[PDB]
RNA sequence: GGGCGUUAAGUUGCAGGGUAUAGACCCGAAACCCGGUGAUCUAGCCAUGGGCAGGUUGAAGGUUGGGUAACACUAACUGG
């Protein structure tokens, strides 16, 4: 997984507010980063049909915990996504 | 006793009949062997030049959108 000292550091970007690991603006960019990771590891291999599942049930909540935006507080979604680019 | 012999005179020319050896009365093979001339036709190849009116179909690849976590994938346009 991300190396501890990392996560610290992303949510004190995207974090809502100050050191806080738990709004989807820290969410999300936790998520998305260990799938941008992966990506290349899976490049590689390719027959982990194991290693990959987690790749979806974390991804699967990425379009998942994206949509609590929308269906609550739509102002951020958007600010949110062109964060990481992310939906496209 | 028997077989072959012993009272046939030959031989050398010349003309001729026949034979042997040679092409052997004459004309005729299909082929065999030897040494040369031929790839200006044609078969293959080698180098170097040239030729193919018009009309048609429309692959791969690509750009865009859709699409997938990323690919797959998909539809147009392009491309040829
Ligand atoms: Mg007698």
């Amino acid at each position: 997984s991300l190396s501890t000292e990392a996560t610290a550091k992303i949510v004190s970007e995207f974090g809502r507010d100050a050191n806080d690991t738990g709004s989807t603006e820290v969410q999300v960019a936790l998520l998305t980063a260990q799938i941008n990771h992966l990506q290349g590891h899976f490049a590689e291999h390719k027959k982990d049909h194991h290693s990959r599942r987690g790749l979806l049930r974390m991804v699967s909540q990425r379009r998942k915990l994206l949509d609590y935006l929308k269906r609550k507080d739509v102002a951020r979604y958007t600010r949110l996504i062109e964060r990481l680019g992310l939906r496209r």
